């Protein structure tokens, strides 16, 4: 069956870049963050979330983000509701890709704990806090309050490295990052 390789990393460490690169190269990829957004488009999921978090008043992604960064209890309720639905989608991803020897899944931010020990192998992408902050500022979503809350929630890079089978440095130029991804592919292929 398909070996599932999880990709984890702090915010702005380059997870998206690596998953995009692998997809461009034809590898099977599961983008958990985009899957969560698809879950939020499901009217039954919306309805259940509104029953669980009636303080939202309406199903609106911006209001959800605001609430879960402001409120740890709400964030926990939402994560406990979404995580099993996300696992169902990951199971389907593995099933549809059974003739592929391996495939890759982005571990979404703040779900790192929930996904502990889920994957066959884990790759962590790391880089300096200075580079992560620079990257965060260059993105259109930048919000210092949210960035600081993420910096307090998320597991440290050292902890992520400790739980990883492979650790890749994204605090390098993009073309050297791509070379490291190609090295990762070769290492996984020899595990087979």
């Amino acid at each position: 069956h398909m070996l599932a390789i999880g990709i984890t990393g702090s915010y702005a460490s380059g997870k998206t870049f690596i998953l995009d690169y692998l997809a461009e190269k034809g590898y099977k990829t599961f983008c958990a963050d985009r899957c969560i957004k698809e879950l939020y488009q499901d009217l039954s999921v919306q309805t259940q979330i509104l029953k669980l978090l009636p303080e939202l008043e309406s199903f609106n992604i911006g209001k959800i983000s605001n609430l879960i960064y402001n409120n740890d209890l709400a964030r926990e309720k939402l994560q406990n509701f979404i995580y099993p639905l996300l696992i169902d989608k990951l199971i389907l991803f593995k099933k549809e890709n059974a003739n592929s020897k391996f495939g890759f899944a982005e571990i979404p931010l703040l779900y790192e704990a929930k996904f502990d020990k889920y994957f066959d192998f884990v790759v962590t992408i790391y880089c300096s806090e200075e580079i992560r902050m620079q990257r965060a500022i260059t993105r259109t979503s930048f919000d210092i309050e949210i960035y600081n809350k993420i910096k307090e929630i998320q597991l440290s890079q050292e902890s992520k490295i400790a739980k990883a089978d492979f650790a890749i440095n994204s605090g390098v130029d993009m073309l050297d990052l791509e070379k490291q991804i190609e090295k990762l592919i070769l290492v996984i292929a020899r595990k087979l």
